């Protein structure tokens, strides 16, 4: 079929190079094209195949420019579904948190840590299905069933675990668990609890002192707040693991109806 390899760049999606929406000349199929750790990003992306992870279609090199062909998520960023200082309805947040956990379980299972989980990197498709995006900061923490401890400073300060700022070495998995907890906090309260998880940060000190009568915690129901109490634990060895997050009472609380399905009466 001629012209099937031709794509038109029709809109800018993100900055960093840049990301553009590409539409196939023949089929009108929409894909995201990333124009540009790059050799590592392609390498990690080639290992990935999961319904809650942005799909990698392939790459091409035109001289100094690298082109990454990725799944286009028309719903945009989770960040834009969060109303400032409000959040979003608790059942939506629970459904997004379930899909985030499925994606993170998948990645950890193949020994990959994302290292920059935040609502800007959680994209939504046309059915509002969450997809983990951008593996530019991602790394392998388990190879030949041997765990490698990390020491590199990666991420975004409001979402980083406190061990990254306090310890030379740390386990990868509790770091991603912590950022998911900050994502859950943002979805339920529409605000970030602190600039960074350090003792110098009053907001962080208040949380360790259990002053939940203050914001953002006073906007959050006791059931998801009990889960946040288990995730946002300073000691990464005492922090809840994903298998135990899946056993949490709020995580398993019926809240949300399925997608509105067409129906008639009489
Ligand atoms: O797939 C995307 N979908 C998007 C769609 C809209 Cl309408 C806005 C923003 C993104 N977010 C993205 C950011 C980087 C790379 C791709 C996207």
């Amino acid at each position: 079929v001629p012209f099937v390899e031709d794509w038109d760049l029709v809109q800018t999606l993100g900055e960093g190079g840049e990301v553009q929406l590409a539409v196939n000349r023949v089929t009108e199929e929409a894909v995201a094209v990333k124009i540009v750790n790059i050799k590592k990003e392609i390498c990690i992306n080639k290992m990935l195949n999961h319904e809650n992870v942005v799909k990698f279609y392939g790459h091409r090199r035109e001289g100094n420019i690298q082109y990454l062909f990725l799944e286009y998520c028309s719903g945009g960023e989770l960040f834009d579904r969060i109303e400032p200082d409000i959040g979003m309805p608790e059942p939506d947040a629970q459904r997004f948190f379930h899909q985030l956990m499925a994606g993170v379980v998948y990645l950890h299972g193949i020994g990959i840590t994302h290292r920059d989980i935040k609502p800007e990197n959680l994209l939504l498709d046309e059915r509002d299905n969450l997809k983990i995006s951008d593996f530019g900061l991602a790394t392998v923490f388990r190879y030949n069933n041997r765990e490698r401890l990390l020491n590199k400073m990666c991420g975004t300060l409001p979402y980083v675990a406190p061990e990254l700022l306090k310890r030379r070495e740390f386990h990868a998995e509790p770091v991603d668990v912590w950022s998911c907890g900050i994502v859950l906090t943002a979805m339920l309260a529409g605000e970030l609890p602190w600039d960074q998880p350090s003792d110098s940060c009053q907001e962080y000190s208040d949380w360790k002192e259990k002053k939940t009568y203050l914001n953002p915690w006073k906007k959050i129901d006791s059931a998801p707040l009990a889960l946040l109490h288990k995730i946002l634990v300073e000691n990464p060895s005492a922090r809840i693991t994903i298998p135990d997050i899946k056993k949490d009472r709020w995580y398993n609380k019926p809240l949300k109806k399925g997608a509105k399905r067409p129906r008639v009466t009489s």
